[PDB]
């Protein structure tokens, strides 16, 4: 059984089959908001199928419900993980989706999943890391590219959900972004790691990331080091991060990101803390978010405190809302950009 | 919802919610064999159920079957891929099992995806490197562990299915094998990776093990080498490729394991002379005494017993599974460079 089977006009055939199930329905990243879930339809021989589309480019993440009981779709081996939600994936070939794939003629980088102390936070942690392709037999160091995820994710998100090993190993092959090491470290000061292979053990995070796992790359891998060889972005949660360590440390970011993410004693802290960044050399300080994002307002608020100050930033407004479709297009922009 | 639950006398109860089902079982590895399938109960609040054991400590993989279509337990964050074949996972606590968890109180080795090219399958491919905890930040140098799956598999079996990254972070801070970097290649010489993270693209993976891989471990990590610093073990196919470049390659390694595997005819006799005299510490070979495979492992015992070939055999109980090649690497990397 094919499922899912992609057919050349990007129409997407899914089949489930059980001669004993009633009802098999199918929910897709696809299904707009008042659309909803989809029914397949059973044939005499206890097939279920639908077919859906055409579909524009892009990574589809789908389950099935059969009978009141989520399923995943034996015959896909495409399985992602969000936090604890796994579901199955495909990717519809096409312009939109092709930093996305995993192609054979294309060196491949390599992802470290390391351990390292945290004088802060008081116990081991893990952190995946990405080196660029040829980086082992070789003695060239690296400008390094912090990358934060949000609330329910974990160091495993970026590569998981987000294809940041696909996107920077085409995007570096094809001479599109320079050669960097990406540093994915988990977000929740409370955790070691990510809780499908860790199980359980205010700032602490933010700290940490100045303290000790700055220190720790800039050890153990070939990295050139100074703001101008030092990025740092992330996504609502880790949006926030970003910015709080930026503030809480100018001078030693050059690139900045916030995705999906926005905004008396403590009033004149954050302007003098702005004024501070504006002044601190950095050269570039990029905002994205989508239109339909409940952010949106929270985000327009940051640009025009920022414009208050005169301090200089990019705005990239797009379609969409709070997803990972919008932050793998976010994170294939912000990364050619850098140390340029 | 929680599911699996596991109870003070070792039992475990299994829940699935749904008021639509008309039959749902559960499929899980203390089973007694197909006919041994269960079925939950439901109640009328629509929850299904069931409560099975006590069962003795191990790692158990399992899935539900809801009317006739395979269901994973979304309650249960824990999951393993075997090639094509995902499944929910517990552990029992307990002596038979300590190995098999990550535990905190406990420094943890780093795990590598790493890509190297091959001059011997043309193209490049992944493996999976383990290096010991505190690998990073020091400048000591260590042994190599190669170790090899089966039909079927592919880099990521033996940390995902094996759990040799636990085994390994444990055996070693428990100063029971001393610390050694791992190393996991792909044994499918057509494939350059996982099928679940990398699309399709003669002897040539044993040759290139050798000539590709071993050059590229001792290059680019800190590895002692030749062949008393040099072990390597798999596990049915991976333990036929281990016979073939050990028996191509005498006096390369010097611990050599055998899992779950067997066995013109004067070329084999003149290489097991040639590996009896290459100095070689030791030929382990652990078979499971219900395995298929059981006569041709015996079939090899006779042929290294006709060359007086001294060798090591570990008889278990069970068969063909991922349990007992778990309990394979878990006696094996003790007995390494020692």
């Amino acid at each position: 059984i094919i499922s899912p089977e992609i057919m050349p006009d990007n129409k997407v055939t899914f089949r489930v089959y059980s001669k004993d199930a009633s009802k098999v329905t199918i929910t897709g990243e696809w299904q707009t908001g008042p659309g909803g879930v989809e029914e397949l339809v059973k044939n005499d021989t206890g097939m279920f199928s639908i077919t859906v589309g055409p579909l524009k480019p892009e990574l589809y993440a789908y389950n099935f419900t059969v009978d009141g009981v989520k399923a995943l779709d034996a015959n896909n081996v495409q399985v992602r993980r969000d936090g604890t939600n796994y579901q199955n994936f495909f990717i519809i070939p096409g312009p939109e989706s092709d930093l996305y794939f995993h192609k054979n003629n294309v060196p491949h980088g390599t992802v470290t999943k390391v351990w390292y102390k945290s004088s802060v936070i008081g116990f081991d942690r893990r952190m995946y890391v990405y080196t660029p392709a040829g980086y082992e037999g070789d003695t060239q160091r690296y400008p390094v590219f912090y990358l934060l995820h949000g609330a329910g994710g974990d160091e495993d998100a970026w590569t998981n959900m987000g294809r940041t090993a696909q996107i920077m190993d085409n995007l570096i092959a094809q001479g599109k972004a320079k050669p960097m090491i990406v540093v994915m470290t988990n977000g929740n000061a409370n955790q070691a790691g990510a809780q499908n292979e860790v199980p359980p053990v205010t700032g602490k995070f933010e700290e940490h990331l100045v303290k000790d796992v700055v220190p720790f790359i800039e050890k153990n891998f070939r990295a050139l080091t100074g703001k101008d060889n030092r990025a740092i972005a992330g996504l609502s949660m880790g949006g926030g991060h970003t910015q709080t360590i930026t503030n809480d440390n100018p001078g030693m970011f050059s690139y900045i990101g916030v995705f999906s993410m926005g905004i008396e004693k403590i009033e004149k802290e954050r302007d003098a803390k702005i004024e501070a960044l504006k002044k601190s050399g950095y050269k570039l300080y990029w905002i994205a978010c989508g239109k339909d994002d409940f952010v949106y307002q929270s985000a327009l608020t940051l640009r025009n405190t920022l414009d208050k100050h005169n301090f200089k930033y990019v705005y990239r407004e797009s379609t969409g809302g709070h997803t990972w479709a919008n932050w793998r297009i976010y994170l294939s922009e912000f990364a050619p950009m850098l140390f340029k």
